[PDB]
């Protein structure tokens, strides 16, 4: 859903930015 809140404000990005948790 292009939910890249954080300081990205976009889509997909966050998953690669704040989506990974390892
Ligand atoms: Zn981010």
């Amino acid at each position: 859903g292009r939910n890249d809140p954080c300081p990205c404000g976009s889509g997909k990005k966050y998953k690669q930015c704040h989506g990974r948790l390892q």
